[PDB]
């Protein structure tokens, strides 16, 4: 690389996700490929983890990343915790760069719904919270600096497989059933069963706000059916609520582009389509669950309601490829082909690789893929922007 700037690389997870230590050291970044965060170290680019709730609203994954990062305790903001019913106050950090208080900027690269939430800490960063500005002061009540407004310290973001208008998996058919299999598959992966209660964490998801833990003697199993009744499920201040193709529109409405941060937008798909009516099917070596639970469905559910027509068909195992370039419904972003310049304050279009949601970060094998070479280039790319 020609260094232009010298900020580091922060990866940050979608849906499912744990930090270094967790899973055994099962890395979420490499999976069974090796260590992303490390290779990159190894290569010269300072790169960090970010390890917030999984399930959680991408509201409150913002307000975990931005104490993550600076150091603090966890401030979901007085009004939106009043709002849903959950603590105003998380857990507390010591900060992986406490010097972003002081000038030091980021590179944040996400995996699926991490794309949503680094779109909207950049979003709060720049114009903090009306509404927990307004509420501190009516209620005499403290407000964390990121709610104020007129802050900045990432330099770009990289999205990759993330659902920015949603994905149509969450209009499936016992979704609610189908999703947790999802993360026990995740956790096999890891080599971790699900029926086993062990008696540390291996899978933190979090849920202080809530209040939600598993409890000694109990089983991801057992678990899961209880996070499924839980608010984390059921609420609207729910990953699955901003996963939707309505709830990401709603997020598309106020998360909106800086015109201080470069945008760079990676797009997966793992199909074909057939003869029959252009239905689109998992390719060989999808990784195995989305092959059979939920390529199916995403290669052909239609609703004319939503807009949801043949341009969704082609998907990842996971997520519609097209919602992935960057946000569209109800986003006034720009998104622009890559051109061999990267642009601020729009979305560069980086283009579409043939590899599943999984794959991308090693969690599910594909020999054919330079997982290694993907991620190094990524990291030159950004090693380059001008600050
Ligand atoms: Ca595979
Ligand atoms: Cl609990
Ligand atoms: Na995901
Ligand atoms: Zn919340």
């Amino acid at each position: 690389c020609l260094r232009a700037n010298d900020a580091p690389i922060v990866l940050l997870h979608g849906f499912t996700g744990w930090g270094r230590e967790e899973m055994f050291g099962f890395k979420y970044w490499g999976g069974v490929r090796g260590d992303i965060e490390q290779w990159l170290n190894d290569n010269g680019y300072r790169t960090y983890t970010l390890a917030v709730g999984p399930l959680s609203s991408n509201w409150d994954r913002a307000c975990e990343a931005y104490a993550q990062l600076v150091g603090g305790t966890v401030d979901y903001g007085a009004a939106h915790a009043a709002k849903h019913g959950h603590a105003r106050f998380g857990r507390t950090y010591p900060g992986l760069l406490p010097e972003l208080k002081r000038g030091g900027r980021i590179h944040i690269i996400a995996h699926s719904q991490g794309g949503q939430t680094a779109r909207m800490l950049v979003s709060l960063l720049e114009n903090g919270s009306q509404e927990e500005r307004e509420y501190a002061k009516a209620h005499n009540v403290s407000l964390s600096p990121l709610f104020e407004g007129g802050h900045h310290f990432v330099l770009s973001v990289t999205t990759i497989a993330t659902p920015h208008d949603g994905t149509t998996l969450v209009n499936m058919v016992d979704f609610t059933d189908r999703f947790f299999d999802l993360q026990k598959a995740v956790l096999e992966a890891a080599a971790v069963a699900s029926n086993v209660p062990y008696t540390s964490q291996v899978y933190d998801f979090k849920l202080d706000q809530w209040g939600l833990r598993r409890q000694p003697g109990e089983s991801f199993d057992h678990y899961f059916e209880r996070l499924k009744r839980s608010p984390v499920w059921t609420s609207t201040d729910t990953a699955r609520y901003d996963l939707s193709v309505s709830g990401a529109e709603k997020l598309n409405q106020w998360v909106q582009a800086s015109p201080n941060t470069y945008y760079l937008s990676f797009s997966t798909e793992r199909t074909y389509r057939g003869a029959l009516t252009g239905n689109h099917y998992p390719e060989l070596g999808m990784n195995a669950f989305s092959a059979v639970v939920c390529a199916p469905f995403l290669g052909s559910y239609r609703n004319p309601t939503l807009g949801i027509d043949d341009r969704w068909l082609e998907n990842d195992g996971i997520v519609n490829t097209v919602s992935m370039n960057g946000p569209k419904r109800g986003s006034s972003d720009r998104i622009v082909p890559y051109d061999g310049t990267l642009k601020k304050g729009v979305w560069n279009d980086m283009g579409t690789y043939n590899v599943d949601h999984l794959e991308i970060i090693g969690v599910d094998p594909n020999p054919s893929f330079d997982i290694r070479a993907f991620y190094l280039r990524l990291a030159e790319q950004l090693c380059s922007l001008q600050p």
